[PDB]
């Protein structure tokens, strides 16, 4: 039962550590701020008064926290003691912060996996929770029963150290997105006096064509041919105005739907007016 | 015999919505204003009208599908004497304004009027996934029920208001068409690795499921003013978005989109949200500087 050591408190690194727990892994917990996680050793952790301690205690050391910098700032004082260890890094930043981190590793004979959870706290130790990792593979095979006691969908994408964080970055710029469209759409209701609750069932709908649309636009993109016969691009451009245009009157921000129709514009200008939605990629890689 | 039905408007779905009168054996007329549309729906049984008047002259109900209430009003204003006694349906997305100053025309020239929205594409029209809003005269939807239902399972009479239905159709489009410039982007981004689109859209599949239960849990949070953060907070989350935005700039991508997120957000922090969740962002949406 392999030890493993969990630095960074935060919530998820707190979900992270609990999963180990749960698994039967001797687990060793450490975070910069004291006090957090009172639950984790009554359930066994044990806390590490230092960094130092807390890697010496584990095989496999998992980082999360906010950023690169932060993670950096830990990892570099103790890279001796990093020595014969499989460092693990899931926390969420740019493929050239996974790439530096990844260089460092190699410089100080430390196995590295470059990761990224890309679930919500209360989904990990769960089958369908998915994280990412990228790096040594050799060390992702040893350790695999290890990191699924996370998620049952860890995927390896690649020995590249950077990879992962093209996974993660790319899948957390459509959520977040997303979820900012969401918030946006049931205020613009609100304004009207419509409350999310009566928005929300009909928005079943729209999560089933972004389940089409994941497929299509994937495609088209990938094959740079955008077919906009049955749902053009100008008329979509029309809609998005009228949506931008009734927000700014109802007092909303509107900044990102500004965006989406500036984009979008930006595309038609480019002649794509009687293109798909999925020709505003082209709008994406050539700004004005 | 079968109530005969006008589609004014053969765009994607204006023809769209004529297949699905057809497929049901309404008598259907149609009329566009560019010549050369639909000729697939006369081979089909439908009869093309030389103008909207004639046009409107065959139908019991008329639907209107076109890009705007600039093109429907200039198409429907000149032709009021023979919509008259008729069941006008307008499905053109746009705003609630709009909408009711069409209503307040329909009245005020004794036309029975429903406005409405389609809220999914052509393929999906005359199907079980298919999803229309009207609003307006509850007797014209209840007598014509039978009719607009041959277009979609889901016909969602919503009230009598006749902008009701622009402000459902506007509120979920705000929705639907961030997410599918989200989508489109971060594509993009995952390219700039060389990482293809075909790559992404297996694991795209998990953050679908994220969002088919944040709908729900983001629409309490809203209408209770309840944005609890503890296992997510809203200043983690503008780090996590401002990594993306960084990535992407330096990969020379168009970020309009991503600051936008990301200063709602900021907004939110600044007005008390930083340990709140995702649903605090609200307050940014609401109260921008
Ligand atoms: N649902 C989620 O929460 C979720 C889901 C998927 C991915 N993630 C990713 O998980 C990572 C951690 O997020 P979280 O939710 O756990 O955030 P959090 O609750 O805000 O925790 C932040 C963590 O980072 C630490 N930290 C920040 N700056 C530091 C510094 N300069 N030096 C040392 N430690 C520092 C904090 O330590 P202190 O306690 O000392 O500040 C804490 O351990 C992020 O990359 C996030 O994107 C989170
Ligand atoms: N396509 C979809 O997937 C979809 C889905 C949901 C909702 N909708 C809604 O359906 C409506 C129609 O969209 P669509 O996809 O059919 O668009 P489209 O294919 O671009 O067709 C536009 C239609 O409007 C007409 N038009 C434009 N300006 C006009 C004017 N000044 N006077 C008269 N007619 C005018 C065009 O006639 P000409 O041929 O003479 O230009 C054509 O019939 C929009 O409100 C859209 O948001 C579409």
């Amino acid at each position: 039962l392999t030890p493993v050591t969990v630095i960074g408190l935060g919530a998820m690194g707190q979900a992270l550590a609990g999963a180990f727990l749960k698994a039967g892994h001797p687990t060793t917990i450490w975070n910069r701020s004291p006090g957090k996680g009172e639950d984790l050793v009554a359930r066994g952790a044990t806390r590490a008064a230092t960094p130092a301690e807390a890697v010496r205690a584990g095989e496999v050391v998992v980082v999360c926290v906010v950023d690169y910098e932060a993670s950096q700032s830990i990892l570099e004082p103790i890279a001796a003691d990093l020595a014969g260890r499989v460092l693990v890094n899931v926390t969420s930043d740019a493929p050239e912060r996974a790439r530096e981190a990844g260089e460092w590793a190699a410089e100080h004979d430390i196995a590295y996996l470059d990761g990224a959870v890309m679930i919500p706290t209360v989904m990990i130790g769960t089958p369908d929770a998915l994280l990412f990792y990228s790096g040594d593979k050799a060390a992702y095979d040893k350790h695999e029963g290890l990191l699924k006691s996370l998620g049952g969908q860890s995927a390896y994408v690649g020995a590249d150290h950077g990879l992962a964080a093209v996974y993660d970055l790319s899948m957390l710029d459509f959520l977040f997105t997303s979820m900012s469209g969401l918030v946006h759409g049931y205020a613009l209701a609100a304004k009207d006096g419509v409350p999310a609750a009566s928005i929300a069932p009909f928005l079943k709908s729209h999560i089933s064509l972004l389940s089409l649309a994941v497929e299509e636009t994937a495609k088209n993109l990938d094959e740079g041919a955008y077919p906009g016969a049955e749902a053009n691009l100008a008329m979509a451009v029309e809609g998005i105005e009228h949506i931008l245009h009734a927000a700014e009157r109802r007092g909303l921000d509107v900044s990102v739907l500004r965006g989406v129709r500036d984009v979008a514009q930006r595309a038609v200008d480019l002649g794509h007016g009687a293109d798909s939605w999925s020709a505003t990629v082209e709008g994406a890689r050539n700004p004005a």
